[PDB]
């Protein structure tokens, strides 16, 4: 089961939803968080974007700037259209690095390039429910979109409404590491919400939590218009609810981490783990 | 079998062999070939870089620059040093597409990564015959290198030694196809020489094939820095002519396209196949 093609973003989308910089306006919700060390994280977000969209983002990006992908699902472009394989609670690709999943969805995105008929569900929000029925159209990955434009491109596979594996932890902050002083990192996922806000945080701490706190750091990626990390439900979505708590948790952790090892230095991370009690 | 694991560039190594942009004066063999269309290519090529030689290159690159990756055998850094798994005649991952391959290398780097006495076989010119033990290093993907500096990669698996498979070309025009006019490609290779110049001679006859001579775009790659695509052996390694006669035998076939199809249009390479060439 490799799950339902799904539209992410029509090929006529322009700029995607949640789009921000750490340049953007703050909107207060409770006081306007502290903005200290946020406008030089060299950092934006947003969510999954149509080719369209990502040609019109490049008109205002820095030189050297990535496109860091976070989704651990099957995606990439059909013509214009980005479309991805949804499994239930969108956990396609279940705890599968970004080697395997590259190679898995370029699989998939052969299967139906320049190909006639091929249905794409909608979701009511994208124009659903009655799909789409495309093709022949050119089926590429967002690779190969990022490196068409001269952007650099990151995948990171990290599972919908999920924290990152510690593995993808410990390879981001050595890539973060990595970079010198004029690199731009744009994340996205498929919203722009759960795991586009929660790399835009690490980025942050990386480079404020010895002087910012906590509550200011997650309050800020909300306010330029991320979704609420600090959020639950009412217990409606148990599920849901659990691994909120256990990302935030990980957030508390990574917080102490980087005012330990700022920049993440000296320590990485799985090793800064292994001091614990 | 995974070949040998093989140093390409030592980190210490900066500039690497073979760079060129199209905008470097020509050394001439005969006359100095046309120049016409030559320095508005956009294009340059190398040698396989070290990290602090990608750092380098990167100086003078110019915005939205692309790293154009044609190696088919698996390759990446360990520490800054470039390395790679070498089967004979350099024929790793046989057949096998830029998907397969960049998951089949990166596998065999993370095996590598952070661990200690990495055992590295030398050439000669390399710095060898003896080996190079290393370690503990991290050991990265090009892709992830080129994306750590903000610049673009683009993998396509081309043999050495061999022309590009049909697929590789067609996947290749389209995407010369797809760029915005700013977008600046840097190839390479192992060695810089049959794979890079290959590719640069494409984007060339992408451009110009209308209005320049075969014979000019072939010479002109070489006198820039590239190799000589219309040379071959006397006979002493029969296998190796083949493999450049089928090659060169291409290059006419997609000057032919290109003169046709500027840019690549209308016309895609395979499209313009199926229909006989014309």
């Amino acid at each position: 089961d490799v799950g339902v093609l799904t539209l992410d973003a029509p090929a006529a989308s322009a700029l995607p939803h949640r789009f921000r910089t750490c340049f953007f306006p703050l909107t207060a919700s409770a006081a306007v968080p502290s903005r200290e060390g946020l406008n030089g994280l060299r950092v934006s977000g947003s969510s999954q974007f149509s080719l369209a969209g990502l040609a019109l983002m490049r008109e205002q990006f820095p030189p050297r700037a990535v496109i860091v992908d976070l989704r651990r699902e099957s995606h990439g472009f059909l013509g214009g259209n980005a479309v991805s394989w949804r499994l239930p609670d969108n956990q396609g690709n279940p705890g599968r690095d970004a080697a395997f999943v590259a190679e898995a969805e370029a699989a998939l995105l052969a299967a139906i390039d320049e190909r006639p008929d091929i249905v794409v569900a909608r979701e009511a929000r994208r124009g659903g429910p009655t799909p789409l029925t495309l093709g022949p159209l050119p089926a590429v990955s967002e690779a190969q979109a990022a490196a068409s434009l001269g952007l650099g491109y990151l995948r990171l596979a990290v599972s919908d409404h999920t924290r990152p594996d510690d593995a993808v932890v410990e390879r981001f902050v050595r890539f973060s590491r990595s970079l010198p002083p004029d690199v731009w990192l744009h994340f996205h996922s498929r919203g722009g919400a759960g795991r586009t806000t929660t790399f835009m945080t690490l980025v942050d701490m990386l480079r404020n939590a010895p002087s910012v706190a906590f509550e200011d750091i997650i309050a800020r990626q909300k306010a330029l218009g991320g979704s609420d990390l600090a959020k639950t439900s009412d217990g409606s979505a148990p599920g849901r609810d659990a691994l909120a708590r256990q990302r935030l948790e990980f957030l508390r952790r990574f917080y102490e981490y980087a005012r330990a090892n700022p920049g993440g230095a000296p320590l990485g991370w799985t090793a800064w783990l292994a001091g614990g009690a």
